[PDB]
């Protein structure tokens, strides 16, 4: 674990304000070099004395919001500010401890709040939080916290999604100072400030970080947990357990400890029990000795008892036998880019058990926070990516980049570490596993997963040819992608069912374990109908979807332990000739409306789920 | 004025929490009477407690975001509720006044908070505020305070919208209890917490209402003020007006005066000034001897000074004349229905200075809070309608529909009679005002709004025919809607210029008054091309918009002072063989992707803008 | 032989079914005109679904009786125009005559091909009317004193008790479009108003039953959940219900249905049609959409039993 702590801001004795939501000051800066954002010092002075403002909300990417396509398709750093005003009791009482928090940046961000540089964070979709209480009381008066926030480019080759910049001097072609971004994985790099951004506090001697590790031990389960605090010297840590509403269950004491709550209640996966994802929840009060007396902090923590293993052929969850038949998601949709939204993350948990797809996969990278959503009665398991994305080229499998993987892997699991409903990691989508540096990496990259975190196993989702895949022996359980008919033998539906059953043969014959079909489908358009199914149409992508499902369904009962169809929705690419308006691949359009194949994909995950 | 006063929530030395947003437990309650919601005293303990809960996130309606049918087409009572956690500051300081805001509620709210029924409002499109500090102090301990809150059905004889319900006894046809809503209005009646949810803060004595009025007198204007307070006895009222940033430009002193602010610098709209929507603040600062002390309130309210009159042919905004070209929205979008949104509000304010309209009306009711966004640099005219809506049955006429109007009108004059964006009213949209009753009813509401506010004429638009409208004598601006070509002459282009330059000549020959075509288009899907125009047809929307530009052009600098395209996009509408997945009669699309009308409309109000 | 009970259609003593469509001589560019490769086509899509029958909607088409009869079996319903008898005003003797006479050239140019079993001399006129119940009284009459190798029938979308041509018929033909036309969206109503439409007419008219119209109207690229209108989705809704409906009336005495239209056609403009009917369960270009995937595990399912 890094040097730090991260537990989600949830109030309780010791609150939370936000501007997390909110219009905001904007600028983005460009005509050359890193420009004069920084030779101007644009931070030490309100952005609109600085030139022309623009407003932005948060949280949404800038991407779409505006008319103008140099900002849709900008590089280079872009400008916040927002003026708060904090309570009076906030700047006049040391005992608040008063944090900025930020949900997420991009690849740079540079935080100026406390009468400078407060934080800054390399890549990411993650979050950062800064100050103790220090809110420059010194020589102030009127509390108006001003936050000034400046963020970076599209991708470069130590960053995580992998890019590369390339200048083109004008060859005849191509105007005086054109350069282009180029990066090598299946999606538009959004930006700006699209989650959380809200202020704060707690005393200061707070429960820094807490960490729950579960099991299952005949007579019930019992709750394993480790407390971490930050200051004073002395103080008292007892925590206890509450069941479905608040009937106590169970109480420990100590800053390290167990908690052995009878009865038994585990959190089921909507797939099994008819009462699935059940929370308890933990309550952990400290009271210290400070400087001002004995304050005291409370956290509560959502507690989902579970346990996730794994044999040679089947994956198990609670002990017993799970299948996915879920989806691979992503954050998108219409003007907002990838900013948080709750209505639409409400209706896309109502597709999910609609579908009846009771799991679903962080598509090449973290997402909001959502993932209590997975642990509420909801139980959607959740297969948790950090953004290995495009690393295709041999460079991006430099030593930093391995560096920096290591620690972006060290955040992600920091944050999630606490869901019952990540079940498994993933540290890579489709690398050059095939290359022989890159084999080294993963096993790297993978070891160090499995430390920090030996409660769940770990994976990277690969279209690496078996034999050929280099990363292949490390992993706890196979993830393929294939799209037959697709990509090759262009309207080939009846090979399909052929070249599948062999990729799983040839997979499970050499690496003895469970496959999971992680990605399969076909760029479908709708109103596009073609009796003979043809191209980019909905009867096609019933066809190969049925039949894909036609060869899962052979192995289904033995090694092949999940399926997830690839897109769950319609969303935004970078601009070419196979992408049209975005990738058209999802069983639901952008709006989340229903195409042919749904109704098709609902019929089976809920068969199966009956099975 | 109703007895109440009215201003947005905006902290300074006095804050606001915030549920506006987030998830919130939610039921719906049905299967025949008003049900066991009450039967069974659902508010009296967490509705869990009750039964079946769902999630409901906010400002939403609950139409969309859900799979199924019955909630999506239900009537009747509909729950909420949350646990908010109170600062501890919040329930022991005495000098802090707590308010609970709802941005607007259904037809029908009751919010159970105190420890009982602490409001109820009655339809409208417009917020209501409770409690004044009484955090059930009395009795309690950890500040966690629970509200409910339960909404209304879709219409009622006497509600704004206006509708009719009736039952249909099993005639061979229709089940045992089937009833339905009859609506006269073209839009789908969405309900649930739409806006915001704040609970806020002030001291005991308060800024309870100001109001400004502003007018011009050659060295430049002068700002007119009227505050009230509420309470203590003892107290001093202090403002001061300072300019685009800080210069203080004026001082006055008492619970009413003037301030005439030289050098000048008034509110110009996105049309006629370089430099438009130019913002003055307002600091109103107030210093009361209460129980423990002078304890001081500030407000700060934004003043834009501008003069708005009227002639017999042209419409004047700061003394110099003033054509209406902008368009009609509506508060729509895919999933949250009517809920508020940043991004989709930013968007939308893009595409308008991207169009060149410079102004638009309320269609139809009242909108979110925005109306400040027509105030920034913006300079968006605004035309503030009130639900109006479906008055064409002869009984919607009655006395206490009457009176209700009445109360309505000063709600809506309340909330928006600071804008000086709003340049009129409307208080109706196409009513039966051909009949009797309804011509004396407007006259009435009519001749209401000129009271409570006499700086900015009224009307209301009508579908009338002249000779046969009675209402029209009252109103200081003739508003029309005409639709020639479509609802009649199917598919003739050629006789839209013919029958449009009549109803004009015909209209200011009898009324001699400047006349707004507040409404023209026809219903366009995207993808649809025939070359002879044709029906449901890009092309041929752009016939119609070119046809009808081409008899506005006639009159235009003369008597006919303004223009609104039909809607700015699509939107939903009740399921009707004429409505086609709701109002497809917009330029732009419901995800605001443009039409090949919205450039040539682009390309006019551009043109027009600088002539 | 083409025989015909007060319980069924009889077909070489073999108890029949309808199981097709209603068509139209639409298409693009060439509208009305006719050509084999549509003819073909079409031919296709209709062997494809499974539509063992169709109705010549409206009037009497060109060469595709000769194609009917031709190796395939698809028994038509000869069908002469007269159907815009809306007005009273419509119904003078002169005009009664006129009718009078296509008859004779209807039954002049099709009274040899196996694949018409049987004429309708007209399509939802006003019924409702006796001088019109006198009027479809004459033709019903002459019809059969033309070709008494084959029943006669005219097309109604009138209420039990008010069709004054209801007495004449051999089948009643009923169209109805519940959840269209009123009740808008009422899904869970059509089952029933459907029930009871078949309880009464048959109480009275103790005849044979053809749903010769239904559907709702689609425009392809739009889907939703709840349904909803102009939806593919919709249309899988009431197509279904519809079925479910009929599946009580079959076996029983309803001896046949049709679904309206085989594709989207061309209309009058109205607010109400977007670019023609869209009704049509292949696109006017000739392309299913999701429901003609539908209707023929029906017909195949149905001509399976
Ligand atoms: C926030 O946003 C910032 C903006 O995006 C971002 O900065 C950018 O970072 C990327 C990341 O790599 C940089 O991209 C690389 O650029 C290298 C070239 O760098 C040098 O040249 C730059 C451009 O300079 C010209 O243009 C400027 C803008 O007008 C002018 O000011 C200059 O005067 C100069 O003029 C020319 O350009 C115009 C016309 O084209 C016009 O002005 C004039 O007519 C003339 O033609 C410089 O800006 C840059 O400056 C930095 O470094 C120098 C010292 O080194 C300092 O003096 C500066 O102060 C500053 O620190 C450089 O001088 C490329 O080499 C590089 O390509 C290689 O690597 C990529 C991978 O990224 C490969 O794909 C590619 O094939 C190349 O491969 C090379 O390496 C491989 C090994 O991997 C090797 O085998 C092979 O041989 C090969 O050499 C890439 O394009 C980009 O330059 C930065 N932009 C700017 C504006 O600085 C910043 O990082 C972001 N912040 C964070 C935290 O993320
Ligand atoms: C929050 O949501 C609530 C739910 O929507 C909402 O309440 C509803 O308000 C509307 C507003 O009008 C009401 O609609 C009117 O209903 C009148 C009939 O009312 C009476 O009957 C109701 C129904 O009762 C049956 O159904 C119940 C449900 O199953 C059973 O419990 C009953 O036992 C009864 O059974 C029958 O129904 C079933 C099968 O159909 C089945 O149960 C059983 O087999 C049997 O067949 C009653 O609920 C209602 O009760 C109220 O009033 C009585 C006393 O009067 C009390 O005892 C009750 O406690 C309760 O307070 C009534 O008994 C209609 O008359 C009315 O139609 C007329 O008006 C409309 C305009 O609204 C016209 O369009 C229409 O043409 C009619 O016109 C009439 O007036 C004109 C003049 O304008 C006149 O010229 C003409 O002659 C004509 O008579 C309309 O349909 C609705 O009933 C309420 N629903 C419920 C469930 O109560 C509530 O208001 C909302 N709250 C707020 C603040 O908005």
């Amino acid at each position: 674990g890094l040097q730090g702590g991260m537990l989600y801001p949830q109030e309780s004795p010791s609150r939370e304000c936000k501007e997390l939501d909110g219009l905001w000051s904007f600028r983005a800066d460009f005509s050359d070099n890193r420009r004069r954002g920084f030779e101007e010092q644009w931070y030490r002075r309100p952005l609109w004395e600085s030139g022309p403002t623009v407003d932005m909300p948060v949280p949404s990417s800038f991407n779409d919001i505006s008319q103008d396509w140099r900002l849709r398709h900008f590089v280079g750093w872009v400008w916040y500010e927002r003026e708060v005003i904090l309570p009076e009791r906030w700047t006049q009482d040391l005992r608040t401890r008063v944090v900025l928090r930020i949900g997420s940046a991009h690849s740079y961000a540079i935080v100026w709040v406390n009468g400078v540089d407060t934080l800054e964070h390399e890549g990411g979709y993650l979050p950062f939080e800064a100050d103790i209480s220090n809110l420059v009381q010194v020589g102030p008066l009127p509390s108006r916290l001003r936050i000034t926030i400046a963020i970076n480019n599209t991708l470069t080759p130590t960053t995580l999604p992998p890019g590369t910049i390339q200048y083109l001097t004008d060859t005849s072609k191509y105007p005086k100072g054109y350069f282009v971004q180029n990066t090598y994985f299946d999606f538009f790099n959004y930006a700006g400030l699209q989650r959380s951004v809200l202020l704060y506090t707690t005393p200061t001697t707070y429960i820094d970080d807490i960490t729950v590790t579960t099991s299952v031990e005949q007579d019930s389960g019992l709750v394993n947990y480790q407390i971490s605090v930050k200051g004073s010297n002395l103080f008292k840590l007892e925590v206890r357990l509450l069941d479905a509403e608040n009937k106590v269950v169970a109480n420990g004491t100590g800053t390290q400890g167990q908690l052995k709550v009878p009865g038994v209640s585990l959190w089921w996966p909507y797939l099994m029990h008819e009462r699935p994802a059940y929370l308890y929840s933990l309550e952990v009060q400290l009271t210290a000795q400070t400087s001002l007396g004995p304050v005291s902090d409370f956290y509560t923590l959502p507690v989902g008892i579970r346990t996730v293993a794994v044999t040679k052929s089947q994956f198990l969850i609670n002990g017993k036998p799970f299948y996915f038949h879920g989806v691979n998601k992503h954050e998108d949709a219409d003007i907002r880019g990838k900013g948080f939204d709750w209505p639409l993350l409400v209706k896309d948990f109502n597709l999910l058990r609609w579908l009846g797809a009771n799991a679903f996969r962080t598509s090449h990278y973290p997402y909001a926070e959502e993932v209590m959503q997975m642990c509420d009665r909801y139980g959607i398991v959740v297969i948790d990516e950090c953004p290995g994305v495009g690393l295709a080229l041999p460079q991006f499998f430099n030593n930093v980049s391995l560096h920096h993987h290591m620690q972006v892997m060290e955040e992600v699991v920091r944050r999630d570490k606490n869901h019952p409903a990540v079940v498994m990691w993933s540290v890579a989508n489709e690398p050059a596993s095939h290359l022989e540096s890159a084999g080294y990496y993963l096993k790297m990259v993978i070891a160090h997963t499995k430390s920090l975190d030996p409660s769940r196993p770990v994976t990277f989702v690969s279209n690496s040819n078996y034999a050929a895949d280099k990363g292949a022996p490390y992993v706890d359980v196979i993830c393929l992608n294939s799209y037959y008919s697709w990509y090759h033998d262009y309207g080939h539906l009846e090979l399909i069912q052929l070249q599948l059953a062999t990729q799983f043969e040839n997979w499970y014959k050499k690496y003895q374990k469970p496959i999971i079909q992680s990605e399969y489908g076909a760029e479908t358009i709708a109103g596009f109908h073609q009796d003979p199914p043809l191209m980019f149409t909905e009867e096609y992508q019933k066809s190969l979807l049925e039949q894909y499902h036609l060869g899962l369904d052979q192995k289904r009962r033995k090694y092949v332990v999940g399926e997830l169809i690839w897109n769950f929705a319609d969303f935004m690419t970078e601009q070419s000739p196979t992408r049209v308006l975005g990738n058209k691949k999802g069983i639901f359009t952008r709006q989340r409306q229903p195409k042919s194949a749904a109704f098709l994909l609902r019929e089976r995950y809920w068969k199966i789920a009956n099975e």
